[PDB]
């Protein structure tokens, strides 16, 4: 139960998703993200676009179906006041990609925790454009410490949960339609 690992998908809960938040040691922000992969199809990681922060660790190379990959991110260490925001991207073996946007600001008197996930039609790699389209344009979930579904299209469904804090759990679960 290490960012940057496989596990069995029915294994992935809050539970492994605090494990992967306390490895990051106390941290002002932080995320630990965990992508149940039901879809039927073999993922590979493509890339991670951070808005702002970084993450050590390797995005898990291959997701069979089954499997949950464990991954995670925080603030660039120092004074500087900003949160961790990215976009992960794991092609699929359909021909088409899987985007996961997450967004743990820095403030919160003013800016709240959100994610989203969608499928784009053929290899796209997350970049600054995606995490404009993601945020801005393609209806976003509250990290509100509830449950949010959403179909995705490509006979393909997704289900995930957020807390509202500055150490975020993202747990995300894509399965059949
Ligand atoms: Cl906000």
């Amino acid at each position: 139960d290490v960012a940057g690992a496989v596990i069995d998908g029915a294994g992935l809960g809050f539970d492994v998703l605090k494990t992967v938040l306390e490895a990051l040691g106390n941290v002002k922000r932080k995320i630990a993200v965990g992508i149940d992969n039901e879809s039927g199809k073999t993922w590979t990681a493509m890339n991670t676009y951070f808005r702002s922060g970084t993450s050590d660790i390797v995005l898990p190379h291959k997701v069979a179906h089954g499997k949950a990959l464990l991954y995670n991110g925080q603030k660039n260490r120092g004074p500087v006041a900003t949160g961790v925001v990215g976009v992960i991207a794991y092609s699929m073996s359909d021909g088409n990609t899987l985007a996961v946007l997450f967004s743990v600001p820095y403030d919160y008197n003013w800016y709240s925790n959100w994610w989203n996930v969608r499928v784009y039609k053929g290899q796209k790699r997350a970049d600054q454009r995606m995490y404009e389209e993601l945020y801005y344009h393609r209806s976003p979930f509250r990290g509100d410490n509830g449950w949010h579904s959403r179909g995705l299209g490509y006979g393909l469904k997704s289900r995930g949960f957020m807390n509202s804090s500055g150490h975020a759990i993202l747990e995300i679960h894509v399965t059949k339609a």
